[PDB]
């Protein structure tokens, strides 16, 4: 139906050297190709993504031009009852190492929707789909993969 | 009338090493006094702030206690139609150094509601309050921020 994609998605498919390169290529492909639907993100993840590819000196363009005046990504403009949720649960986690507001907000969102998560963090509430991705699909769709990859030019 | 306030005012206010400390905690004071009027943040800067002090190992809990739950701050959330203007700030921007979707969102709202922007960032298009706060005051100011500082124990 319809999918939330965290932060650390983005991050690994620009990242040619992160652990969860071709965990994030797969899950690009697979999400464009329609696999989860609908594609979303918050104004938190969106904001967290384009300052942290920017930082690592990543293509924060190419993500621009890529997946949001694509319109491949809808952006989900969080509000004032969503975000007091999302502080409760904040609050409530906030001695719990590497949880983010951005984290607090796509909990509150994703349950409310009913996304499926899209994450590598293993710290979520909710089921998440990624880790172990790439590791996991047959080796004739790792090919396939593979080949658009260094043919099509993704990334 | 109204004041914007940026992330790296908070940090130096709990980061009693920064080389902003006193001008932070001097801010705080003046800003808490009314100095600059009503009190703003947006979501952004709310969670680039409570996701840092977290990160840094600083009072997250007592920044939302204090700023947050006391309602010494109100909290702007960004619409779709300010997103879309800081996401063109953002674009133009994509190349220079230190520019966030936070400070793109930041320079948006603080021009369209026609606040004060405080901040430590040299960057922003708008003039800031910030720089040099401290060693600006007149002497006797200090002594009295000084002893709140100590005496009353914030921080």
């Amino acid at each position: 139906m319809a999918a939330l994609i965290d932060t650390g998605i983005f991050f690994g498919f620009y990242s040619l050297k992160d652990v969860h390169h071709m965990d994030s290529v797969a899950i690009v492909v697979h999400a464009v190709e329609g696999k989860w639907g609908r594609l979303f993100v918050t104004n938190h993840i969106l904001d967290e993504t384009l300052t942290l590819l920017k930082y690592k000196k990543l293509p924060a363009d190419k993500f621009l031009e890529g997946f949001v005046e694509s319109g491949v990504l809808n952006i989900i403009y969080t509000d004032d009852e969503v975000e007091r949720k999302a502080l409760e649960v904040f609050k409530a986690r906030v001695y719990e190492k590497g949880f983010s507001y951005t984290d607090a907000i796509s909990e509150v969102v994703a349950e409310e929707l009913k996304l499926k998560l899209i994450s590598y963090d293993s710290r979520f509430s909710l089921p998440t789909i990624g880790r172990d991705y790439w590791k996991s699909l047959d080796e004739s769709e790792r090919k396939r993969i593979s080949a658009i990859l260094r043919e099509k030019g993704i990334d």
